[PDB]
């Protein structure tokens, strides 16, 4: 009766490598979203209406 | 009677390798989004009405 | 009575390789969205009316 229970991962973000050697960046953002670098996000649950999950270089501008 | 029950990966993201070198960027924002990197986003569930999961480089502009 | 139960992987990403050398990027964006790397979503739901899932380079303008 060995692992009768469960043995998951849910919502798991695991052996993320990155090698990035040279990003000679001249940035110029004006009012805006820039994103440059890893982002891991790992959930399991997220609810509610209207809600915004894992954004990533967003830009919201509502005229209501 | 072994592994009766579960043994899953559900929403999962793992072994993601990356290696870019260069990227000489000249980037120029102006009121809006750019994204240049590793994006992992892993996740379950994600519920509610209007509702935005994972959105990357996004422009939300509503005239409601 | 072995494996009785799952082992499954559901909503997976994994062994994702990205070799990128250069991209000399003279990128201009203007009220817009731009997407330049990596990017893996795994999800296992998403509901509601109106949502959405894993968006890249998204640009959402309503007259409404």
């Amino acid at each position: 009766v060995l692992y009768v229970g469960s043995k998951t991962k849910e919502g798991v973000v695991h052996d993320v490598t990155t090698v990035a050697a040279k990003t000679k960046e001249q940035v110029t953002n004006v009012g805006g979203a820039v994103v440059t670098g890893v982002t891991a996000v790992a959930q399991k649950t997220v609810e509610g209406a209207g809600s915004i999950a894992a954004a990533t270089g967003f830009v919201k501008k509502d005229q209501l």
